[PDB]
Protein backbone atom coordinates (compact mmCIF):
# COMPACT_ATOMS: atom_id res chain seq x y z
CA UNK A 1 0.00 0.00 0.00
CA UNK A 2 1.86 2.57 0.89
CA UNK A 3 4.94 3.85 3.65
CA UNK A 4 4.69 7.04 6.08
CA UNK A 5 7.65 8.24 6.65
CA UNK A 6 9.72 11.25 7.36
CA UNK A 7 12.89 12.49 5.32
CA UNK A 8 15.54 12.67 8.40
CA UNK A 9 19.64 13.12 8.31
CA UNK A 10 21.40 9.67 8.35
CA UNK A 11 23.49 8.52 11.24
CA UNK A 12 26.79 6.16 10.95
CA UNK A 13 23.98 3.56 12.56
CA UNK A 14 21.72 3.72 9.34
CA UNK A 15 25.23 2.27 7.52
CA UNK A 16 23.83 -1.10 6.16
CA UNK A 17 20.18 0.08 6.53
CA UNK A 18 17.92 0.38 3.40
CA UNK A 19 16.82 4.24 2.41
CA UNK A 20 15.83 6.00 -0.09
CA UNK A 21 18.18 8.90 -0.93
CA UNK A 22 16.77 12.40 -1.51
CA UNK A 23 19.05 14.96 -2.08
CA UNK A 24 18.68 18.77 -2.23
CA UNK A 25 17.53 19.33 -5.81
CA UNK A 26 14.95 16.19 -4.99
CA UNK A 27 14.05 17.80 -2.20
CA UNK A 28 13.02 21.11 -3.68
CA UNK A 29 11.26 19.18 -6.18
CA UNK A 30 8.87 17.79 -3.97
CA UNK A 31 9.26 20.56 -1.42
CA UNK A 32 10.61 19.00 1.60
CA UNK A 33 13.09 19.79 4.40
CA UNK A 34 14.60 17.40 6.99
CA UNK A 35 11.57 16.09 8.98
CA UNK A 36 8.70 16.08 6.80
CA UNK A 37 6.64 13.80 6.48
CA UNK A 38 6.46 11.60 3.04
CA UNK A 39 4.83 8.30 1.61
CA UNK A 40 6.70 6.16 -0.45
CA UNK A 41 4.92 4.06 -2.70
CA UNK A 42 5.85 0.67 -4.92
CA UNK A 43 5.74 1.65 -8.23
CA UNK B 1 5.24 16.76 -6.98
CA UNK B 2 6.75 13.39 -6.58
CA UNK B 3 10.19 12.04 -6.54
CA UNK B 4 11.09 8.88 -8.95
CA UNK B 5 13.48 7.12 -6.54
CA UNK B 6 15.23 3.74 -5.83
CA UNK B 7 15.50 1.89 -2.40
CA UNK B 8 19.37 1.42 -1.38
CA UNK B 9 21.65 0.35 0.63
CA UNK B 10 23.08 3.00 2.83
CA UNK B 11 26.81 3.45 2.56
CA UNK B 12 29.51 5.45 4.83
CA UNK B 13 29.41 8.03 1.89
CA UNK B 14 25.85 9.00 2.90
CA UNK B 15 26.00 9.73 6.87
CA UNK B 16 24.82 13.04 6.85
CA UNK B 17 22.30 13.21 3.67
CA UNK B 18 18.92 13.52 3.58
CA UNK B 19 17.05 10.24 3.62
CA UNK B 20 13.64 8.01 4.00
CA UNK B 21 14.66 5.19 6.05
CA UNK B 22 12.52 1.87 5.15
CA UNK B 23 12.93 -0.79 7.58
CA UNK B 24 12.29 -4.55 6.61
CA UNK B 25 8.56 -4.75 7.80
CA UNK B 26 7.81 -1.71 5.89
CA UNK B 27 9.67 -2.98 3.09
CA UNK B 28 6.98 -6.15 3.43
CA UNK B 29 3.87 -3.58 3.73
CA UNK B 30 4.53 -1.75 0.18
CA UNK B 31 6.45 -5.29 -0.99
CA UNK B 32 9.94 -4.07 -1.94
CA UNK B 33 13.92 -5.14 -2.04
CA UNK B 34 17.09 -3.01 -2.06
CA UNK B 35 16.79 -2.03 -6.15
CA UNK B 36 13.69 -1.42 -6.66
CA UNK B 37 12.15 1.97 -7.97
CA UNK B 38 9.22 3.94 -5.67
CA UNK B 39 7.58 7.11 -5.43
CA UNK B 40 7.93 9.85 -2.52
CA UNK B 41 5.39 12.25 -2.33
CA UNK B 42 5.02 14.97 0.04
CA UNK B 43 2.12 15.16 2.48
Amino acid sequence: KKVVARVAEARAEDVGKRVVRVDKAERAKVGVKVGDVVEVKKV
